[PDB]
Parts: C-alpha cells; sequence; structure tokens
C-alpha cells in the first residue's frame, strides 16, 4: 500500500495473507473471508502454482513476524480460478480458496458481506484498500497491515486513464486523480472494502495498474458485485 497507514489490530477481520511454502515460506498474496470455508482472492497469484498443497492461509493477523512455524493456519483444499480467467488486465481476475477445515468467527476473523445485486446502484464513499504490500515500486513487504482511503472511479474515467486497454463493467476503479495513494506489489488479491449503512462490503480485489499510486492511474480491482452468481455457483454447489 503506497501513502497508508498501520491499521489497527482487529480493524479488517476479513483480511487473511496467503503464503506460499515453494520453494520457502513466504507472503504471496492477499485474500477475505467471505464465508467459514472460503476465501475470495485473485486468479493471477496462482500463475504457476501448480498444487493448492503448497499454500497456507493466515487469518486474524496484524503483523506478518505473528508467523512462525508453530502458527497456525488454514490449508487449502482447492483452488476454484474462474474459467474465462486469462489474465489481470483481460477480467475475470476472479479465485476461491476451499479450505481444509472451517474458520471458528471471532473478533479477530470475520467475514465481509458481498455486495447485493440491488447495490449495483448504490455510490460508496467510505472505501479502502489493505495489504502488507509495497509502499512503492522498489521496496519489500511490509510487517503491518497498511490502510488507505481511495475514492471510486467511474468506468468512463477509468477507461480514459487507460488508452490501449479495455475497462470492462466486470471491473472498478479507485485512484485520487493526482495519484498517492493505491495497491503496490503484494497488496493483490486483497479487498477493496467499502462501507454502507453501517455495513462493510467487499467490493473489490486488488487486480492491476501501471505502476503504483501514479498520477492518471488509478487502481484497476475485480467489480465484487458482477461475479455473486459465480461466487454463489462455486460456494452453493449442491
Ligand atoms: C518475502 O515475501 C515477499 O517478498 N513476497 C512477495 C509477494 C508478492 C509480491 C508481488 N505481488 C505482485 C502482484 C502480482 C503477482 C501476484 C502473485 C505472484 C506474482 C505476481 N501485484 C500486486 O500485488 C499489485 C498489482 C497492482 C494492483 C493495483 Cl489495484 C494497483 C497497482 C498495482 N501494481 C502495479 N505494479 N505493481 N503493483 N507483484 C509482486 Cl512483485 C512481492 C513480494
Amino acid at each position: 500500500i503506497v501513502g497508508g497507514t498501520a491499521s489497527v489490530r482487529g480493524e479488517w477481520p476479513w483480511q487473511v495473507t496467503l503464503h506460499t511454502t515453494s520453494p520457502t515460506q513466504r507472503h504471496l498474496c492477499g485474500g477475505s473471508i467471505i464465508g467459514n470455508q472460503w476465501i475470495l482472492t485473485a486468479a493471477h497469484c496462482f500463475y504457476g502454482v501448480e498444487s493448492p498443497k503448497i499454500l497456507r492461509v493466515y487469518s486474524g493477523i496484524l503483523n506478518q513476524s505473528e508467523i512462525k512455524e508453530d502458527t497456525s493456519f488454514f490449508g487449502v483444499q482447492e483452488i476454484i480460478i474462474h474459467d474465462q480467467y486469462k489474465m489481470a488486465e483481460s477480467g475475470y481476475d476472479i479465485a476461491l480458496l476451499k479450505l481444509e477445515t472451517t474458520v471458528g468467527y471471532g473478533d479477530s476473523q470475520r467475514p465481509i458481506c458481498l455486495p447485493s445485486k440491488g447495490d449495483r446502484n448504490v455510490i460508496y464513499t467510505d472505501c479502502w484498500v489493505t495489504g502488507w504490500g509495497y509502499r512503492k515500486l522498489r521496496d519489500k513487504i511490509q510487517n503491518t497491515l497498511q490502510k488507505a482511503k481511495i475514492p471510486l472511479v467511474t468506468n468512463e474515467e477509468c477507461q480514459k486513464r487507460y488508452r490501449g486497454h479495455k475497462i470492462t463493467h466486470k471491473m472498478i476503479c479507485a485512484g485520487y486523480r493526482e495519484g498517492g495513494k493505491d495497491a503496490c506489489k503484494g497488496d493483490s488479491g486483497g479487498p477493496l472494502s467499502c462501507k454502507h449503512n453501517e455495513v462493510w462490503h467487499l467490493v473489490g480485489i486488488t487486480s492491476w495498474g501501471e505502476g503504483c499510486a501514479q498520477r492518471e492511474r488509478p487502481g484497476v480491482y475485480t467489480n465484487v458485485v458482477e461475479y455473486v452468481d459465480w461466487i454463489l455457483e462455486k460456494t452453493q454447489a449442491v
């Protein structure tokens, strides 16, 4: 996160850190708890990931230093990538992790509500991007989960900012015209959380951008509302 500040423990209890074990253990991507055995994240995070056996999901984490070999985690039973996904820049940048065991909800780990189909017409004015990602293009993973409040940008305005790309309605953009606050390397797959009527909703999934927090380059997010039926298809399978 560029231009963000330290989160307070328990502030974003749906935020997870997805680690890879191969070749060595490290943070890979962000994710959000959406159900007791479900993590919603970005499809691009799994480039070259050949098995869910190398993945570890850590919930209830503020600082990466809380993670040692004796720290409990959730194993991943299955990686579900949207079957239309080719690359982040073309959309369908969404994946589900089905956990081997059930998350016990509490003040440190709980789910974020998915947006409602009716909420496609609501205007979100209180949106935040969170993660352990870089504070600039050449940096390192941060110990403390960072947060940054970012304004949502219309599809028309985002398309003007990305000439040569096709910004679809399955993407949602966020950023200040002057830059300064955005997601960066290591934040992808994490949430873009918006508060509306005292309830937080998972509005976006950190996906892609041209550099980090650059002037007139909003961050591009998977527009979660456009995938509610796909999420329910995969999570509510009979
Ligand atoms: C010790 O552990 C580590 O150092 N772990 C570590 C884990 C992941 C990364 C990392 N993550 C990303 C991954 C893409 C990816 C995933 C998984 C594997 C490989 C690539 N991108 C991101 O997190 C941010 C993409 C992005 C979104 C938005 Cl909304 C706005 C701007 C951008 N950026 C553009 N240019 N940079 N950031 N790029 C890098 Cl580099 C870097 C370091």
